[PDB]
């Protein structure tokens, strides 16, 4: 199985302000929903409760005893997170930053929304530029009526 991470970067990796997203982008989450529709994601916790219900098309995994909540699928670990999801291609890690980290070393893909935009930022996407990768997919988008910023989506692969 494949082990992919998938998040919304500014630049210089800022992904968090204040415990939120710092910026009006309406666009990844069209992206977001490209990438992950038809698939297993995992998840923290928090990133869990801050949806607030589990998304629909896909398997949710939350990685975390007692925490039950309905209908969803907990698991304590991502090998746990990878047996769960079964005989499938890919896994999806969609975040929060404590998962993106613990992680990284085992993705073999990154999803990469580069929001062109320079923030005030207090919680990073880790950084991967210590390990080697090439693109296997870019696409530019233009900044418009209701994304006020450029943004470039790019897939990532380990070398």
């Amino acid at each position: 199985m494949i082990v992919s991470m998938i998040a919304a970067l500014a630049n210089n990796r800022v992904i968090g302000l204040d415990n939120k997203m710092p910026w009006h982008l309406p666009a990844e989450l069209q992206l977001f929903k490209r990438a992950t529709l038809g698939k297993p994601i995992v998840m923290g916790r928090n990133t869990f409760e801050s949806i607030g219900r589990p998304l629909p098309g896909r398997l949710n995994i939350v990685l975390s005893t007692d925490y039950q909540p309905e209908g969803v699928t907990v698991v304590a670990t991502l090998e746990d997170a990878v047996v769960a999801a079964g005989d499938v291609e890919e896994l999806m890690i969609i975040g929060g930053a404590t998962i993106y980290n613990q992680c990284l070393a085992a993705a073999d893909r990154l999803y990469l929304t580069h929001i062109e935009l320079t923030t005030e930022g207090d919680t990073w996407f880790p950084d991967y530029e210590q390990y080697n990768w090439q693109e296997i997919e870019h696409e530019s988008y233009a900044a418009d009526d209701k994304n006020p910023h450029n943004y470039r989506f790019s897939l990532l692969e380990r070398v």
